[PDB]
């Protein structure tokens, strides 16, 4: 059960652009019209395609793959697929051939996407680190990597993690929800958003044993950028944030996050992280924010000392 907008643009993808995908999720955020996505790991393009249509035709989508064959499926199919199902003149994506590792290789400069989004390619990774900090590089003030992956609720045993087999389906690699927000943090995304959160039932009952108790989740976060902003703590600054409704295919409500519902033209108060996140960022033009950080009053929902 994907958002309506999504639905209706999957409809109209080239079935093979579709059927070769594999993919924990669908990872496009609304409120993108207009803008430049980074597809890290786009494989044969499902979700590069999708955006391409939900950015509109003055957006664009550039699509990062590891393998030729993944992405000459993505380019065979994408100039039929913008003038026949988006109606465009021409595609507006660009697919290369890169490591997601090295986006400074792939030739992507800073500041230069306003979203990056992933789904379920991180944890295969040799080195996570540098894709979140070149996530953070090429991303634009106000912009948001926004990506869904496998986490667990623990951390795996050693004994799991170098020998699984695949396992999964790279369930091995899955982090720890909280070590993950650490090291997205490390990185300067100091304030991890999780927009939602499905356990993965493992029914393999063989596997069952190998992990203990581990939960696994599906999860998707909200990494923005606001440079000089995002604290890591929720912190008082008596704003206000009224979400205008202007959305499309949100206009009685928008959900930032599982904790964050704003119901259209209805004030809420906010701490500046949310504040900055839905009136700083890319959303900011569907938002009021009344106030600013001239005085600092505490920290929020929550008591001074003891
Ligand atoms: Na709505």
């Amino acid at each position: 059960a994907p958002p309506p907008a999504v639905r209706a643009a999957l409809a109209d993808v080239p079935t093979e652009v579709k059927e070769k995908f594999w993919g924990c999720g669908n990872p496009i955020p609304a409120g993108i019209e207009g803008l430049r996505v980074l597809d890290l790991g786009a494989g044969s393009g499902r979700d590069a395609y999708v955006a391409a249509k939900l950015v509109g035709e003055k957006g664009s989508v550039t699509g990062v793959d590891m393998t030729p064959a993944q992405l000459e499926v993505a380019i065979s199919h994408a100039d039929a697929y913008a003038r026949d199902k988006l109606g465009y003149g021409k595609s507006n994506m660009t697919f290369i051939q890169g490591e997601i590792e090295y986006l400074d290789r792939a030739g992507l400069e800073d500041s230069s996407f306003d979203l990056v989004i992933s789904n379920c390619v991180i944890n295969l990774s040799p080195d996570k680190a540098r894709v979140l900090s070149e996530a953070y590089r090429v991303l634009a003030p106000g912009g948001e990597m926004h990506f869904s992956d496998v986490y667990v609720d623990r951390r795996l045993p050693q004994s799991v993690r170098s020998h699984p087999v695949l396992l999964g389906e790279c369930l091995a690699g899955a982090l720890y929800n909280n070590d993950f927000i650490r090291l997205a943090r490390k990185v300067g995304f100091t304030d991890p958003r999780q927009l939602e959160a499905e356990e993965i039932q493992i029914h393999d009952a063989e596997l069952r044993d190998q992990v203990g108790e581990a939960r696994f989740y599906s999860i998707t976060y909200r990494l923005f950028k606001v440079p000089g902003q995002i604290e890591d703590l929720a912190e008082d600054y008596g704003q206000v944030a009224v979400y205008k409704g202007t959305i499309p295919g949100h206009s009685h409500a928008y959900d930032l996050d599982d904790h964050h519902r704003f119901v259209t033209n209805k004030p809420m108060l906010v701490a500046g992280n949310t504040a900055s996140m839905v009136g700083e960022s890319y959303l900011a033009p569907h938002f009021t924010i009344i106030g600013d950080r001239a005085v600092h009053y505490g920290q929020f929902d929550a008591s001074g000392p003891k």
